[PDB]
């Protein structure tokens, strides 16, 4: 228009751009169409797997995990996939991981069928973030 | 304007309007300023406690806290206070509990000492949110 601004929507984008040699996440990198077509796929392959999505919480100080998809069988529990996700980014036991799905902690003796069956993503895929404690930058 | 709508940004304030008999948040009960000069006067009068809201987090099916402002030791611990807000709400330790601050876990050996002086808010208090985990309405 006429006036104009340091337009505080864009700052964090531009910061974030300036830090690139990208970690952009499934949805970020494929259609919805394509990811509804792809999680039917898998339903139709396989039937006792369930295709899930595992994320580091944005701006976690935790380990990036080196895989994200995944074709797990729904009878494991969240606590068997919290380890599985533990073993995979080499977290000691010592140290605290929390799994979410919609931006909440699953109980863990749930199976991952039964939590696919009822917040499975309307593209058909399970979304699982996970993260470890926050130290705050400070000494611990 | 010439055209209306079933204002989507309304309808959960409607939904929400109707279960009414109010839990309204700390930050929502009291000014800002007044929550600054609060905040202000505890540090003076107490120079080793830090004030601490705790609240549930919104829609966790875990039950609620009956008293939400703690002026707590600073050496008090994460864990410790965790144990504190346990208590409070007669969790049995078999049941998770989780602590936030900023969205994210605090580690657990850090103080709120430490936790106060990083990531008060703006107002001088400590947000800190608590839930359980979620069975997503579930047979567990």
């Amino acid at each position: 228009m006429l006036q104009f601004e340091i337009d505080d929507e864009m700052e964090p984008l531009y910061n974030q751009a300036k830090q690139m040699r990208m970690k952009s996440t499934f949805k970020e990198d494929h259609s919805l169409e394509h990811r509804c077509v792809e999680s039917a796929k898998i339903r139709a392959k396989y039937p006792d797997r369930v295709p899930v999505i595992v994320e580091k919480v944005s701006g976690s100080q935790i380990v990036d995990i080196d895989k994200r998809k995944y074709l797990v069988p729904s009878d494991i529990t969240v606590a068997q996939f919290m380890w599985i996700i533990r073993k995979r980014i080499q977290l000691p036991s010592e140290k605290a991981i929390f799994l979410f799905v919609d931006k909440t902690v699953p109980q863990s003796s749930l199976t991952m069928g039964q939590l696919y069956e009822k917040e499975k993503d309307e593209d058909g895929f399970l979304y699982v973030a996970y993260s470890g404690e926050n130290t705050f930058g400070l000494e611990v």
